[PDB]
């Protein structure tokens, strides 16, 4: 009755996260497998795929679920009391499961290229240390969640809830920007479900060893954005 | 009287699909004929041409025809009872004829490059099987039509009809995103008229042999998006 | 009194066209002079410079002059009786003078590269004939002006006039798209002032010999768009 | 009470300028350190990073501070009496301090690449003289500030102030466009805080010797835009 709206929101987050990972990791593998020098969409094209799909998917789901597609976004909004505990945890599970599925589909379609070129997985690139990767993930997620907070509609909520509706364009652009800066360092995580889905499917020791960075970094970044918006700027009111 | 509005909608879809194919296939041939390494718009530029022209053309025609430019979009909206049978079939014919014309014009302007570089045609790239191409076309069209449904105006319709007006930016971006992911696999069809126009003008056995994928994939993708939006999300109401 | 508004509109078109040519031709020369393979913004970056500056400049001037920046846009709107004769001719002179000035400034800043790399001038590339270039200019300008007509505000006009206000984003995107398709053929003109400014400053026989294409093509494209919108679609009413 | 709103605006400008410099200079260093030919986001990606972050950050801060992120924007608005003297000077200090911090963070994360590849600093490229660089900075800042003035909301102001709210998309696009044209010449400054932050952290004689260009150019460009908008166009009223 409003429980149906709740379950439909969970489904919307599951499916959107699946589509997010399918499109973006297919883009990464498609770029990576390219033999002809500069016959691919390039790193710029990869950054567009991540930012542009967030714009599209937040647009589609904002009125249905709130359009999170990302455990760190759900967590930041939870801390600011904009999402209730049970919804938050249900969203994070839906997101993580959807992400596994989307990456699974890319692997099903292009198994050889998928394994050869890194599986869309986040890890620390050679030359950087884990403190740098962690710092880059915290600041990158801070940019994203600070944008999400600035993009919340104070009056309007997702169907049968108090989860605010979000303006999708600035949020997609924040994701695009952070990818431009962070791809050389970690591939860019800023989204624990996206990092976890790829780790589950790719299944390498190196990737699993770095995985904590892509949970801890984004949760800290999200928490600091929440405190900044709500307490330092008092930008809610 | 409203029959004139009907015929003007058909003309609007014919012309828009012609412009769609002219601009995008001229972009593909112009990229492909380039000798100087990295002197072209690249695959990223091709993906922009397809997404950006959908944004422009849906913007221009949304109030006149509904702005479909694509038999799979018309079919999905038909299944949800948003387009009547006779309009649907008239739109699909207008789209397919316009597409033949637009590709015809590119061939008229650059015949040598046109034949040498593949004629803007969709087919399965070497290394992928038809099951993968079909899967990639279904999911890609699902992203597009799921976006179209989320972009419908519940209150406002095209002139003298009940075909909903569509928000063109998210739709153009969905087309752009799906191109980033799918170009290496099939060139990206997700539009039976676009695939058919190029097949008619280019006229090769290889291309004709793959053509069913670019009709069946998109129609299935569109049907599943329709059912998802209307029955699982109940996102109409 | 409204004559001052008239003269301020002419100044706004002069300055906007100057800025248009300075930014875009500086972009073209900056790309072209690049020695390091793929150390430039590429042809995609050039296409963005033209589309993006039209978006910016139409945004700035739409309420002041109508935001034309382009004799073919002024001519199409003139034919549809949306601009009076004396205003139309004053706008075209302002646009052509501004364009000469903007290209003049690029030459002043980078004289060596400016002359070596073609001076931002439009002409027919080797391999295409003049019939093809003319056809490409007609269709390209048709896309642009068809978009301008679809972007007109039926209720709202520029200050102290009946020149409609225009939605700048779709128009900028139409310019971007047409550049993706047409750069390899003519560089893309679709704007007689832009083509003329560069011809005046660069001053070569080859360029002057092709210059009629960049006036005749766009004026025909604009006229057909006007007739299409107003008479075939009846999209005014 | 409104003094708190004042201090929160200063903090918002400090943090936004820090994020601006971190994301954009990390993008520049990440591009520059790339060994594999065309394995980076390219100069186009760098131009996106600067324009896109201005769009994002102006979006986030427009209702809190006015969204300046740039001493030349604050100065132009000051000259037009849209910002009071004490606020103006407090904003410029906040911006310059934030910029030092953001560049500082990039250096902390990638010290080797940071020093090797120029430190995100603006200076005159080999082949251009200082008159050209100064001219390019004046016109580039004129485009930006002319856009800012055209983007001001006549009715609505930042919290507890008379600083107008700004439309962030056209402003971000103006920054993007000016980067396309100006990167080969100076790297593009058009923002005294951005130029100063990088000079402070990179600390080279060459860079310090050119630094006056990146203060004088933008302040003149801003002043001429202010006079153009307010006195020649009378575009306020």
């Amino acid at each position: 009755l409003k429980l149906w709206s709740f379950w439909r929101a969970a489904i919307a987050e599951f499916i959107a996260t699946l589509l997010f990972l399918y499109i973006t990791v297919a883009t990464v593998i498609g770029h990576s497998k390219e033999t002809v020098v500069c016959g691919s969409v390039g790193l710029l094209g990869i950054a567009w795929a991540f930012g542009g799909m967030i714009f599209v998917l937040v647009y589609c789901t904002a009125g249905i679920s709130g359009g999170h597609i990302n455990p760190a976004v759900t967590f930041g909004l939870f801390l600011a009391r904009k999402v209730e505990l049970l919804r938050a945890l249900v969203y994070m599970i839906a997101q993580c499961l959807g992400a596994i599925c989307g990456v699974g589909l890319v692997k099903a379609f292009m198994k050889g290229p998928y394994n050869q070129f890194g599986g869309g997985a986040n890890s620390v690139a050679l030359g950087y240390n884990k403190g740098t990767a962690l710092g880059a993930e915290i600041i990158g997620t801070f940019v994203l969640v600070y944008t999400v907070f600035s993009a919340t509609d104070p009056k309007r909520s997702a169907r049968d809830s108090h989860v605010p509706i979000l303006a999708p364009l600035p949020i997609g652009f924040a994701v695009f920007m952070v990818h431009l800066a962070t791809i050389p360092i970690t591939g860019t995580g800023i989204n624990p479900a996206r990092s976890f889905g790829a780790a589950v499917i790719f299944n390498s020791n190196k990737v699993w060893d770095d995985q904590w960075i892509f949970w801890v970094g984004p949760f800290i970044g999200a928490a600091v954005a929440a405190a900044y918006h709500q307490y330092v700027l008092r930008a809610a009111a």
